[PDB]
């Protein structure tokens, strides 16, 4: 696993998310339903807990966009950049950003959700790319028809075990 230069980490176990808008592609609770299992995934390892608010800024907030969208890097219609997230820190930071010039689906016929809001979450926490292959963490989306067997790999614990330490009890 690789950590952010510098280490950018939350200093409170105790994060919030925004989500700010939502694609057409999928119903409402499709997209409430991969976020909330992304961050769980993460929650799990970790003594960091989640709420959700509906006003006011989240640590993490999520939103969807097209090209240009209010930061520097445009996104750049289908395929190729999915998404990005920031690395922990105020604003912006911990921010998360999906392209809707992709096809966001609940299974594997377009983009994972799930999948690809799992990995950006890891980088709103203080990951980097892994160099594993088997990692969440790896650069690598393949179209993973099997999200019946997702598990966190053992490097994607370690890294963040890292930074926030395991579970408390
Ligand atoms: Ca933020
Ligand atoms: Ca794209
Ligand atoms: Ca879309
Ligand atoms: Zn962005
Ligand atoms: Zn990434």
């Amino acid at each position: 696993f690789r950590t952010f230069p510098g280490i950018p980490k939350w200093r409170k176990t105790h994060l919030t998310y925004r989500i700010v808008n939502y694609t057409p592609d999928l119903p409402k609770d499709a997209v409430d339903s991969a976020v909330e299992k992304a961050l769980k995934v993460w929650e799990e390892v970790t003594p960091l807990t989640f709420s959700r608010l509906y006003e006011g800024e989240a640590d993490i907030m999520i939103s969807f966009a097209v090209r240009e969208h209010g930061d520097f890097y445009p996104f750049d219609g289908p395929g190729n950049v999915l998404a990005h997230a920031y690395a922990p820190g105020p604003g912006i930071n911990g921010d998360a950003h999906f392209d809707d010039d992709e096809q966001w689906t609940k299974d594997t016929t377009g983009t994972n959700l799930f999948l690809v809001a799992a990995h950006e979450i890891g980088h709103s926490l203080g990951l980097f790319h892994s160099a594993n292959t088997e990692a969440l963490m790896y650069p690598l989306y393949h179209s993973l028809t099997d999200l019946t067997r997702f598990r966190l790999s053992q490097d994607d614990i370690n890294g963040i075990q890292s930074l926030y330490g395991p579970p408390p009890d």
